[PDB]
């Protein structure tokens, strides 16, 4: 135990000691009970504007890998849906399992998906992400489920560089990556107020979870599972099962954009 992770001695059941908000009133992820979520005709269609996105780097950050974007202008922005104002894309990352029957953070009628993609955006009215994480409407995370079947062609560029970032601290140039290639057809979604799913567990996120999963191939997710939690020179621990389980809903309402 010590610095946080996903292991027996430092995983999700330990996080509350360093981050007491772990037991807070609006923690994430949650189970999405599809029959209880209420269709809200007042919600808007989600506006996902990624045409001008500028990817920078790909990084193994010890807990996942992330692709980072230039967020110094309104290039790649999320608006509409449940959101007021404009949210800039900062990065995306994934959570995944050791086997295909677990890996997602959100669940749908208790179903776990093989993985979950998070595209993290911050509200421009707070000026920078560090300020945004201190606000209840600071961040919008677009969550997308992954199931195993056919390959996702738009993911392959990511998959093919993972061998260059095997261990914690490694990064690589990752320019000209188009995150539109990671999106499903439909933008139908569920939304609720929640939190970051990792330390610091800040209660600053409007969650937007797409109903339609993307399909990835077994070869694609196998390459995720070859990443290491450990740094180079340390005992090899596969980066798998880097997901937080569902947390209590606590009288929050999950709303559906669709009937
Ligand atoms: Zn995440």
């Amino acid at each position: 135990s010590h610095h946080w992770g996903y292991g027996k001695h430092n995983g999700p059941e330990h996080w509350h000691k360093d981050f007491p908000i772990a037991k807070g009133e609006r923690q994430s992820p949650v189970d999405i009970d599809t029959h209880t979520a209420k269709y809200d005709p007042s919600l808007k269609p989600l506006s996902v504007s990624y045409d001008q996105a500028t990817s920078l780097r790909i990084l193994n950050n010890g807990h996942s890998f992330q692709v980072v974007f230039d967020d110094s202008q309104d290039k790649a922005v999320l608006k509409g849906g449940p959101l007021d104002g404009t949210y800039r894309l900062l990065q995306f990352h994934f959570h995944w399992g050791s086997l295909d029957g677990q890996g997602s953070e959100h669940t749908v009628d208790k179903k776990k998906y093989a993985a979950e993609l998070h595209l993290v955006h911050w509200n421009t009215k707070y000026g920078d992400v560090g300020k945004a994480v201190q606000q209840p409407d600071g961040l919008a995370v677009l969550g997308i489920f992954l199931k195993v079947g056919s390959a996702k062609p738009g993911l392959q560029k990511v998959v093919d560089v993972l061998d260059s970032i095997k261990t914690k601290g490694k990064s690589a140039d990752f320019t000209n990556f188009d995150p539109r290639g990671l999106l499903p057809e439909s933008l139908d979604y569920w939304t609720y107020p929640g939190s970051l799913t990792t330390p610091p567990l800040a209660e600053c996120v409007t969650w937007i979870v797409l109903k339609e999963p993307i399909s990835v191939s077994s070869e694609q997710v196998v390459k995720f599972r070859k990443l290491n939690f450990n740094g180079e020179g340390e005992p090899e621990e596969l980066m798998v099962d880097n997901w937080r389980p569902a947390q209590p809903l606590k009288n929050r309402q999950i709303k559906a954009s669709f009937k």
